[PDB]
């Protein structure tokens, strides 16, 4: 589909058997999510935004589907005030910037 | 053009005369570069991001180019880690998000 940028671009995700609604950032290297709970190993991360940076968990190889597209990919969980989609995941499902 | 998102989406932008290195980022609501001087009298906004809020300094009618595209519009001034290219621009260069 081709999405608009007049609103934020949000967009429904399944992953851990649940359903959120997430913004597909391009300006986001990876793809982190409000606290929640993913199965397999994680390591600590501190990842950088507009204000500093938070602490985060790193989960790889935890399987996303975004607007019915499967991927695959790192999930970063932490405090972040929104769901975000970032490039790592945004490349799987092969979204691009057109003007 | 159409830009993949394996690297991050920097492109080069014109304002005041100068060029600039910039992050085309649809999860960003505004425009905010990196300190500098631009024309005019400035409003005060707060932004916030991953890592909480800064304070920027805000100019309107802002005449700033993005790949050779013409814009004129709102540019947020402050101590940003990176210069950013928000919805408010990417709509007036008629940006989308595909896939
Ligand atoms: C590489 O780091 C990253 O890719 N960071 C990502 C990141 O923060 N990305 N970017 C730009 C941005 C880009 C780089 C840096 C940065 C900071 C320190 C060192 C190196 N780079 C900071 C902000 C900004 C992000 O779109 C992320 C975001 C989205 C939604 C809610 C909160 C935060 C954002 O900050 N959006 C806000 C913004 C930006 C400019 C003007 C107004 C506004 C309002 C908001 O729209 C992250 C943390 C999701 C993965």
């Amino acid at each position: 589909p081709q999405i608009t940028l007049w609103q934020r671009p949000l967009v429904t995700i399944k992953i851990g058997g649940q359903l959120k609604e997430a913004l597909l950032d391009t300006g986001a290297d990876d793809t982190v999510l409000e606290e929640m709970s993913l199965p397999g190993r994680w390591k600590p991360k501190m990842i950088g935004g507009i204000g500093g940076f938070i602490k985060v968990r790193q989960y790889d190889q935890i399987l996303i589907e975004i607007c019915g597209h499967k991927a695959i990919g790192t999930v970063l969980v932490g405090p972040t005030p929104v769901n975000i989609i970032g490039r790592n995941l945004l490349t799987q499902i092969g979204c691009t910037l057109n003007f």
